[PDB]
């Protein structure tokens, strides 16, 4: 057994990852994407968010949550089998190599 998430096929997948901005509207560059995230930045790219707001999707992903106050948990609608995998969430913390690295394993039957 290890830590997963869990979905069935149609259904939504929720796959979390927050960090604590340094200060208030003092926010990060976080990366989105499939695969682990030793691989390029943070895998295969699907979603993207700057100092500023998001600045890149991908169909059927989402940041419903509270993300200028650091909850960057992901939401994929409409799930399929081909969206079961590892996911890498990365916090791109500036002024050094410290960014946060999150996999999350998704499970969809
Ligand atoms: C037609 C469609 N649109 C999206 C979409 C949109 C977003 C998105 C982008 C910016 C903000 N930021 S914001 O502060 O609320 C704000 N409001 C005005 C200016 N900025 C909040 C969200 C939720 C995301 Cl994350 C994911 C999306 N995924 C997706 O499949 N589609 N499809
Ligand atoms: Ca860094």
């Amino acid at each position: 057994s290890e830590v997963e998430y869990r979905a069935e096929v149609g259904q939504n997948a929720y796959l979390p990852c927050f960090y604590t901005p340094a200060a208030p509207g003092n926010l990060v560059p976080v990366c989105w994407g499939k695969g682990a995230c030793p691989v390029f930045e943070c895998g295969n790219v699907v979603l993207r968010t700057d100092e500023r707001d998001v600045n890149y999707w991908t169909s059927r992903y989402w940041l419903n949550g509270d993300f200028r106050k650091g909850d960057v948990s992901l939401t994929i609608e409409n799930v399929t089998l081909a969206d079961s995998g590892i996911y890498c969430c990365r916090i791109q913390i500036p002024g050094i190599m410290n960014d946060e690295k999150f996999n999350l394993k998704l499970v969809i039957k």
